[PDB]
């Protein structure tokens, strides 16, 4: 697959000079990370998302921009975001993607901008879709290294689409430890590079789908959502205590079936964790 080489001013045109005001206000800014700002645009009579990279050295940022392109050139799947083009220019790095009508999983779980809560049926399909996207990357010998709800984007049909490949690796140890701390496997925080870590991170994403809570809340007991696993095992709290109350269609059997998959993904021992193929098989058996 080949990408369109855009000019910074030819991208400044579609985003109305990268209007930093929100969409609701009438601007073009639709969100931010980690590591730049996602902007709304229209080009070839189609809506696009333009991410403007912000500088955590600028030489290391350029490497992630390059990794992104390399992975996006090789990998293409139904449950993966598609790269449209990029702007190289003089210290101005921008990536172009197709606009995701429903934004991110993080934002739909928090009902940001007054969006309706996701039903348990929509949540099961989003989890299945995301596991299919991770399956494609693991089959194509890639490790994402940053599986999180802000990187699981959603289209008009709520089709889960994995994004941000700026840290992905082919198929081990490393001195430069990267990823999101609230989602990292114990061994990943220790410098190991294994697709078994991507499973741990997906286990956190699943607890977010069950609870509607963020992975980390400094003003919460426990601060890390992955710790609720221990509270449940210790009978300190139940799964019912943690189930998102913003659902009317969540049956106790399939919620506990999804919790079982998350609990297994969240094993301390990377080898005692199921592979993405077992994850997909369990998530499929959950909608039966
Ligand atoms: C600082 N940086 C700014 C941006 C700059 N730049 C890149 C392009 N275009 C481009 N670059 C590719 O190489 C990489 C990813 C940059 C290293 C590339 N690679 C593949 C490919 C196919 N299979 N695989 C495994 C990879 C396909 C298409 C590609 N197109 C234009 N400007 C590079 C330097
Ligand atoms: C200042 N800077 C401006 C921009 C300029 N620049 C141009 C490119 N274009 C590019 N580069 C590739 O390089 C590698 C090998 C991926 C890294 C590349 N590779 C493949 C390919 C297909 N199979 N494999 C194994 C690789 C296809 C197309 C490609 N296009 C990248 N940077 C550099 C200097
Ligand atoms: C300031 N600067 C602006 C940009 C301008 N510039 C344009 C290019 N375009 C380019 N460069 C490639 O490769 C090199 C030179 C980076 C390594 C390249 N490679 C492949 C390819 C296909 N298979 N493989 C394995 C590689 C395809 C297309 C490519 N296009 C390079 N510099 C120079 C001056
Ligand atoms: C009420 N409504 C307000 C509007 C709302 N909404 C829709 C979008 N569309 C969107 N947003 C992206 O980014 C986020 C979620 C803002 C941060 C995004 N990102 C990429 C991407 C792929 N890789 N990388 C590195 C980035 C591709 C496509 C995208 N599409 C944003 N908000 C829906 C609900």
């Amino acid at each position: 697959t080949r990408f369109h080489s855009f000019s910074f001013y030819e991208l400044k045109n579609v985003t109305n000079n990268f209007d930093e005001r929100p969409i609701s206000v009438g601007g073009n800014k639709m969100g931010e990370g980690g590591f730049g700002v996602v902007y709304k645009g229209y080009v070839n009579n189609t809506t696009v998302a333009v991410k403007k990279l912000a500088a955590i050295t600028t030489e290391e940022l350029k490497q992630q921009f390059d990794q992104e392109i390399k992975v996006m050139a090789k990998c293409q799947h139904e449950n993966l975001v598609e790269l449209l083009g990029f702007s190289s220019d003089g210290d101005d790095l921008c990536l172009v993607y197709v606009y995701m009508p429903n934004g991110s999983l993080l934002d739909r779980l928090s009902c940001l901008d007054g969006t309706p809560p996701l039903s348990w049926h929509m949540r099961c399909k989003i989890a299945q879709g995301a596991a299919n996207g991770i399956n494609f990357l693991h089959e194509n010998h890639h490790i994402h290294r940053d599986i999180k709800s802000a990187n699981i984007l959603l289209d008009e049909a709520f089709t889960a689409k994995i994004s941000d490949f700026g840290l992905a690796r082919a198929s081990v140890m490393t001195s430069r430890i990267v990823g999101t701390t609230a989602y990292m496997a114990p061994e990943a925080l220790r410098g190991e590079i294994t697709p078994k870590s991507d499973i741990y991170s997906f286990g956190v994403v699943l607890l977010e789908i069950i609870t509607g809570l963020p992975a980390v809340d400094e003003h919460r007991e426990p601060q890390l959502l992955l710790d609720i696993k221990e509270e449940i095992e210790d009978e300190e709290k139940t799964i019912e205590d943690y189930i998102d109350k913003k659902m009317n269609d969540a049956d106790s059997t399939s919620v506990e079936a999804m919790y079982s998959v998350a609990s297994q993904c969240l094993h301390e021992k990377k080898n005692k964790r199921p592979d993405i193929k077992k994850v997909q098989q369990l998530l499929q058996e959950m909608t039966a």
